[PDB]
DNA sequence: TAATAAAATAAAAAAATC
DNA sequence: AGATTTTTTTATTTTAT
DNA sequence: AATAAAATAAAAAAATC
DNA sequence: AGATTTTTTTATTTTATT
DNA sequence: TAATAAAATAAAAAAATC
DNA sequence: AGATTTTTTTATTTTAT
DNA sequence: AATAAAATAAAAAAATC
DNA sequence: AGATTTTTTTATTTTATT
């Protein structure tokens, strides 16, 4: 049991810490992916197609943090720029399925490309922590709040991104390739 | 120093961490101000001139992650729903200045009111840590992360709002009430 | 559930921790004892009777981490060097009360000035972190740990230290003093 | 910087934890390890020596916080009961070299299959804490402070351990085996 | 709709001019 | 750029003999 | 039992604002 | 330099959209 | 005891010496 | 410098008519 | 049940390694 | 400078104490 002080005390903090982030996320996101004319949402719904093939509207919507309109709307749309796959299969033909064409996964290489972490803020301001760490910080009480919200399936975005990207990628010339 | 690689396998990690924590606390934080008929970035004009009395319109935008010509736009809807109070100064008139009205502040105290942390979904994901540590969860590699991009100023709002809700209010039957 | 090997991983990596941790502490505490010829058992259970107050020997073994004869033997050693005043008293007679005379008080408050922090090796191993936090490290998980193993009425010495230091001293000189 | 009642408001918690959590590790240890009739400084040297292969007397003494006559002493003990091969080495011969005979890899493997985890206090504080973390606790500030005080090299004992356990070990009918 | 760039604008400060 | 509603569609599911 | 008819509910999909 | 003029800088304020 | 001061002692490197 | 054992000592609990 | 006992338990207080 | 001698430095190695 706990004082209802307390509760706006810890509720307002983590609002704000939030907002802080993710604002600071969402500019140096959209910053990156503008040249290529792709939105937030878009390019998650993307990266969910290459990590988790032949997804469901409601499964890209729930591991891109996005309703089931968004989701729809915004893949197809990715669907006449050519770079996303409908499909259905009709044991349920209320369910449409989208995997990811041959252009989208390359802009999405063309975009790992051009990334450059020094340009992104919260990398700057967690390389303190690093530091005297040894490791990036793990940010463990976010990851254990997230979890408890949203379920540990949807987690899986989480380690299926972080052993992908391990295998199906290197480094030459200071640049993530395949 | 560190490896493109691991220095992606960071930023997805974080961008998804806070993209899934903003979107709770969002919607969580516009279903109790609909009541009132307010959206998130106008009440958190009025937290932040409640806390910070007479500041700029690029101070509000400072505290509240905010564009300024969207705490100008929002600053405006608030004084002609009577809520908010606008000043300039003598020594540079090119400064306005915001107050809280008295119809201003009894919402935010109503609101007060209202506050149910069952119903947040970021409380309930965070009452198991408060039971095995005793206290709320605090990020605190989050709180360092925000600092190093926003700095220190930024970071008198929380402080601000700890103290203030801390010895300006008090519970009575459930409610946090002046 | 946990593997064995998992768990054999962690038993040792806290093992050979607090082994660590405590011969450094071990030595810089006597260091600063040693002109004052006490020992570390003598100056904790010094310690315990000034922050608990008429306590049996006992209960001064449960908050100095020592056996109950080690209490007893090096307690009345120091009512020999007449820092202590034993008592017995009321219902029961079988237990052995104490408290802190005159003498005792003077020589902690001394040893209290005599305290310089840079020459304790912990202290300086935790600057960094305190630089980047902005307050010391709060060391948590091991609290969580230790009162799982001590329970919550001997966590009670953390406690009842931190207010009386807080508010029973004061800086001067670079010195705490009463 | 810092205050001096900041300073020994650290000072005296760290002491405190370090303390209750070094005992209930101490005597854990020492009833695993008397049916083999060793003592703890005697089982570390067992250990240092097995992961480090030909340590001289002062570095087996870092590596096992304890004093370079304790482990000569200890080491000696245990060439008499036939566990540690004692080398020198022609180019420089003060040095005394350590390593395990056959023997001595024995009666390590042996107490490693009569290890068991629920017997161990920290262990059993520490599973609350695996339970929402999914992992151990990694207490990163305490390693981060040990780190500090004895030094790089030392913290190698931690990788060799974790890695040498992971691979030369096995999990046969709820024991650690060979 | 809840936000937001990209202009636009007025005022203060800073820099040029002699 | 990204929501909320409402529609509209299919399939379960639940009834009703 | 079987069925067949009637809500109820999954999943999109299509206008708002 | 001291009195003026010019350019830049700052802070809005409004406008064009997502 | 399970530990560790404190010398004590052999070697090696380092400084000195001319 | 610290314990693990012994002992010893009240008070409490349990067992007996 | 009311007592008195045998037994148990608590808390120190000793002697070892 | 090169060969020598002499000091310090290092690593045990043995003692005695709480
Ligand atoms: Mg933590
Ligand atoms: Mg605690």
């Amino acid at each position: 049991h706990y004082s209802i002080k307390e509760a706006m005390l810890f509720s307002q903090r983590i609002a704000q810490l939030s907002k802080a982030l993710w604002k600071s996320i969402e500019k140096d996101w959209q910053r990156w992916i503008k040249p290529f004319d792709l939105n937030i949402n878009e390019h998650h719904i993307l990266w969910i197609a290459y990590h988790f093939k032949g997804a469901s509207i409601s499964e890209i919507a729930k591991f891109g943090v996005m309703h089931v309109s968004t989701a729809f709307n915004f893949s197809k749309k990715l669907e006449e720029k050519g770079l996303l796959s409908f499909s259905k299969k009709q044991d349920d033909k209320r369910n449409t399925y989208i995997e990811l064409t041959e252009k989208g996964e390359e802009v999405l290489m063309k975009l790992m490309e051009t990334y450059d972490p020094t340009k992104n803020a919260v990398f700057n301001g967690a390389l303190p922590l690093r530091e005297l760490y040894g490791k990036f910080p793990e940010i463990l009480e976010m990851m254990c709040i997230v979890r408890n919200i949203y379920g540990d399936d949807f987690m899986e975005i989480f380690e299926r991104a972080f052993e992908n990207i391990k295998e199906d990628f290197i480094e030459q010339d200071g640049k993530l390739v395949k």
